[PDB]
C-alpha cells in the first residue's frame, strides 16, 4: 500500500457519521489544551479570548491498515473521519479554527486531531492583576454523547508553547475529569476541566 | 442492528424536507430555552445579547427501528433530519450555533436536538439596573408551518435549569417564564402557534 | 398525494436557474415590506440598519399538483426553487436573512416566500430627530431580467413593527418604477418603498 | 430551444475552470467600475470604503445558441461559468458582492456580468477635505493569467446623492505590468477616482 | 492536447487528498512572503494585520503532461489540487484570502500558488515608532506533516522588500529576511519545519 492506497481506502469506508465503539465500551477521547495565547481580558464582563492547540485523541480501528510494507501514517481531512462533538460548555463564541483541519491517523487506526483555536469564554477572570492572578475554568466535553459512548480524560512545562509577547503569563495550568448528571437526563456526561491560572505581566 | 446499520437506514430514507405529521395531527414540537449567560445589554436602545441552549424535541416515526437487540439512541446531523423550521420573531442577529450540530435520536422515532445559541434581540430592557429588574420576552415559532402542521409548547421544567445560567454574568436572573400563543397575522388566513420566553434579569450590585 | 410525494417530485424536478415564464409573458412578481425594527440610524452619513420582512410572491406552474385528495401546499427550501433575482440598488450590506429559508407553495404554482432580514441601506436620514421625521427610500427590482421578464408589483403600516425601537414608523409608501438604464436596451422594473420614520419624543 | 433547454445545456457543457481562449488569442475582457457609494474615508490610514457596479464583459463561443427561433438572452449563476479572475491589486477586504450573483449570457457567447460589491483599499486619500479633492487609485487585472491570455481593457451618473462625499472625475488607464516574480506582461486597468468630502 | 483537455485530465485523476511524496522523499515545498501592506500595529497589545502575496511553490509530477504540442501551463482550482496544509503558527486570525484561489500548474508538475493574504499575527513591536524599527517575526510551515514528508525551503534568489510595497501605508519596510527552523514538538516524536520570516519595519515618521 502506498499513500494514496491508503487514502482512497478511507475515503470509501469511513462512515463520518459513525462513532466508533467496539463492544458496547465507550471511544476514550483524550483532551489536553496547549495554550498559545491570552488575547484580551475583561475583568468587569468576566471574559476571555485565547488561543489553544485542542489536542485531541481517540481510536478508530476501522481506519486501520497493515502497515508492515506501508507508510505507518497518513493526513486525513477530518471531513472523512468520524470525529468526537466535542463543545465548551462556557465558549461564548464559536471556535475559530485558525489551521488546516486535518487528522493524522496511524495505522493502527490512532487518529490525532490537534487544530489550534481562537475562542471567547465566560470565567472567573477576579484577581489578574494580581501575584496569584485570575484562575478561568474552561469545560470540554461531548455534546450529545453520554458516558457509556464517549468518555474523555485528560492527557499530561505549561508556557512551552505559550506566546513571549502576550500581555499575560501563565502560572499554572491543571486538567480534572468529571462526570456530571444533569437533571433532564438519566446518563452521566463526561467532561474535562481546564483551570488556567493567569496574570498581568509587569 | 449496530449503530452503523441505524445511521445508514436514517441516511438513506430520512426525508429532511417532509414534515412527519401523523395522519391529519399536527406534529408536537416541545421548546424550551435554558439560559447560560446574558453578555450585553442596552437600555437605550431595547436590545440584549444573550447565550441559551434550545431545547427542542419531537417525535419522526420513520426514524423509528426495532431496538429489541439494538442500541435504542444515535446522534445524527441534524442536515439528515427534518427540524421544525422555528424562529425567534424579536431576533436581530441570525443564531450563532456554539456547538455541534447534532440531534440524539431515540428507536421509538424521539427526536431531541439542544444546540447553545447566541443571539441578539429587540425587547424591553427598561428597569434592568432596578432591584425589579427588567423583563425581556423572546417569541420563538415555526416560521412557514401553521397551527395543523406545527403546535408549539413548553417542556415542563427541571429543578436543575436555574443552575445552568453562569455565576459570571454581570447579570443575574430573577425569574424565566413561558406561555403559548396563537397569533393570526394579517398576510395570512391560518393561526400560528408560539412560545413567549419572560426573562426577568437585572444588573448585579 | 402525500406530502412526502408532493416534496419527492418538486426536488426531483427541480429547475432552480430556470426561470418560470408562461406563454412569453413576464414571472409576475409582487414584493412588499413589513418593517420590523429600526436599529441604527446616522444622519452624518446617512446610513440605516433596518429589520423587515421581505414578502414576496410569484407563480410557478412547474411546481402545482393536483390537490383535489391531497394537501394544497407545503413548506420548500428554496434552494430547491426558482426565486427572483431582487436586489435593493441602495443596500451598503448583503442582506442577512434570519430565518429558516423555507418557501410556501400552493397545489396551483403559487409561491409565497417571506424571511425576515436585517439589511443596511444608504438614503435620506435628514429630519430624524424632527416632527415630520425622515423618509428614507428603498429600490427594489430584479438585477438581471427585464420588464419581458420580471414584472414587480407591491403586494397597515406598523402591524409588525418593534414597540421597543428608538423610532415609530409615521408612514410607509410604495410606488412602482420601470426604468431603462444607459446600460441596456430594455427596461427595468423595481418598487420603491418610501419608510417616512422618527425619533420617539 | 427555449429557456430550460439552453441552462441545461450550458449547465452540463459550460466547462467553468477553462478559459475560452480561441486559436491562442487572449480573452477580450472589458472591466469598468461604476461608483455607488463612498461610504467610509481614513486619512490617517489611508483606506476607503466603496461601493461600485464592476461592469465585466467577455466571449465564450462555447455558451453559444442558434436562436433563430429561440431567446437570444439568459439568466445563468456564474457558479456554472468561466468567470475572469479578476482581483483588485491594492483591496484589503474581500469583496462583499451586495447582489444574485447571476450573468447575462447572449445567443453568440457574449457574457455580461455586474455585481455590485462593497470593498475597502489602500489608495491616497489626501486633499479629501479641499477643493482639488483626494485621487483613490485602484488597480484591477487578471491575478494568474498573463497578456496573451487574458487581456484586459475599459469597457458618476450612478453615485448616491446621500454619500458624504461628491465624486469630481473618473478615469481610467490601461497598464501592461512585469513583475519580478514572473516572466510574462500582466494587464491591469486602473481606475481613477477624484472625489471630496462636501462642506 | 489543449486547455479544456489538460483540465479535464487534472480534475478526473488528481488526488487534492494525496500528498504527492516521489518514494521516501518529502515533497520540497518553496515559500516566501512578499508583504504588501501593514494596516493596524498594536505596541500595547502586540499584535500587527498585514497583507503578503504568499508565494509557494511545489512540484506534483501526477499533474504532469506532454508539452510538445501544448499548452505549457494553465490555471487550475486548488480545490483540484493537493496543496501543502501551511499554517503561521503565530496567526491569531484565520487567514483572508483577497484573491481567486486558483494555482499555475506547469507541464513538468510545477505548482506555484501565490494568494494575497490579510491576516493578524502576535508578534513584537516594541520599536515600531522608532528609527530602527519594530521586528516582527512570522513562522509558518506544515501543520501534520514531519520533515520526512514536507520540508519548507524559505530559500530566495533576486528579492526586493519594498517592490510590491504600497506607498499609502502609515509604515515603511526596513528589511525582510527569512530562515528555515526544525522543531520536535512534545505531541511527537518527528522533526517538523518551519520558515521564520524576519519583517523589519516602523512608522514613517520624517
Ligand atoms: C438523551 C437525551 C438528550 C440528549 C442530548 C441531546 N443534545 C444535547 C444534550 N446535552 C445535554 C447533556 C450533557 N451535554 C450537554 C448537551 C443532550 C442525549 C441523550
Ligand atoms: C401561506 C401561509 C404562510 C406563508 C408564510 C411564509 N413565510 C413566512 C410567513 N410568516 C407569517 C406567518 C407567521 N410566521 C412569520 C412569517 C408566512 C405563506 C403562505
Ligand atoms: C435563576 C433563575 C432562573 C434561571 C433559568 C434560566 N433558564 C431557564 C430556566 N427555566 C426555568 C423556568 C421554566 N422555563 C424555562 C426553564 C431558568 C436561571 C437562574
Ligand atoms: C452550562 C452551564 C452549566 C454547566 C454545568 C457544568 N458542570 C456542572 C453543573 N452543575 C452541577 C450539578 C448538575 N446540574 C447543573 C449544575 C453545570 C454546563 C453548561
Ligand atoms: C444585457 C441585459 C442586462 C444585463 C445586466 C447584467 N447585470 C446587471 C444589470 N443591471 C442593470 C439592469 C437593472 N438592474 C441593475 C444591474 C444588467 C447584461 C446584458
Ligand atoms: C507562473 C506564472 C505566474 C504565476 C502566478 C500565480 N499566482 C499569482 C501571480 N501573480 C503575479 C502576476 C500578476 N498578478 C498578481 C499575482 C502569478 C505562477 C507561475
Ligand atoms: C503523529 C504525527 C503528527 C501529529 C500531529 C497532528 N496534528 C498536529 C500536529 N502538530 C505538531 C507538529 C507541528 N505542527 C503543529 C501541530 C501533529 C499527530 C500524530
Amino acid at each position: 500500500l502506498d499513500r494514496a492506497d491508503i487514502l482512497y481506502n478511507i475515503r470509501q469506508t469511513s462512515r463520518p457519521d459513525v462513532i466508533p465503539t467496539q463492544r458496547d465500551r465507550p471511544v476514550a477521547v483524550s483532551v489536553s489544551l496547549k495554550f498559545i495565547n491570552i488575547l484580551e481580558v475583561n475583568e468587569i464582563t468576566n471574559e476571555v479570548d485565547v488561543v489553544f492547540w485542542q489536542q485531541t485523541t481517540w481510536s478508530d480501528r476501522t481506519l486501520a491498515w497493515n502497515s508492515s510494507h506501508s507508510p505507518d501514517q497518513v493526513s486525513v481531512p477530518i471531513s472523512s473521519l468520524w470525529v468526537p462533538d466535542l463543545a465548551a460548555y462556557n465558549a461564548i463564541s464559536k471556535p475559530e479554527v485558525l489551521t488546516p483541519q486535518l487528522a493524522r491517523v496511524v495505522s493502527d487506526g490512532e487518529v490525532l486531531y490537534m487544530p489550534s483555536i481562537r475562542q471567547r469564554f465566560s470565567c472567573d477572570v477576579s484577581g489578574v492583576d494580581t501575584e496569584s492572578g485570575a484562575t478561568c475554568r474552561i469545560k470540554i466535553g461531548s455534546w450529545t454523547h453520554h458516558s457509556r459512548e464517549i468518555s474523555v480524560d485528560p492527557t499530561t512545562d505549561d508556557s512551552e508553547y505559550f506566546s513571549q509577547y502576550s500581555r499575560f503569563e501563565i502560572l499554572d495550568v491543571t486538567q480534572k475529569k468529571n462526570s456530571v448528571t444533569y437533571s433532564c437526563c438519566p446518563e452521566a456526561y463526561e467532561d474535562v476541566e481546564v483551570s488556567l491560572n493567569f496574570r498581568k505581566k509587569g
